[PDB]
């Protein structure tokens, strides 16, 4: 299979470009992340920040996770992410998503060896 962690680069990761310019940013990433394959992903979000930046986050603030694991850190710093979530008119095949660029602290489960994120829990 693919590994947590290489979903997570695959679902989050996009350190092209220090933020969403275009605002059909979300249309084309979540078509080219293979997130509307099957159906629409209905909310996403990506990280614009080195590899090496959002890996460190596995050395930050130590919190619960969402489903109460306690395995997930938040980020000391802001970082630059877009929101991307289905319209309410979007339906599959042709799946439509408002992008919202944002400054804000993740919350990712880290797993591993190398202890890296696996799950994205959340942005604050």
């Amino acid at each position: 299979k693919e590994t947590a962690a290489a979903k997570f680069e695959r679902q989050h990761m996009d350190s092209s470009t220090s933020a969403a310019s275009s605002s059909n940013y979300c249309n084309q990433m979540m078509k080219s992340r293979n997130l509307t394959k099957d159906r629409c992903k209905p909310v996403n979000t990506f990280v614009h920040e080195s590899l090496a930046d959002v890996q460190a986050v596995c050395s930050q603030k130590n919190v619960a996770c969402k489903n109460g694991q306690t395995n997930c850190y938040q980020s000391y710093s802001t970082m630059s992410i877009t929101d991307c979530r289905e319209t309410g008119s979007s339906k599959y095949p042709n799946c439509a998503y408002k992008t919202t660029q944002a400054n804000k602290h993740i919350i990712v489960a880290c797993e591993g060896n190398p202890y890296v994120p696996v799950h994205f829990d959340a942005s604050v």
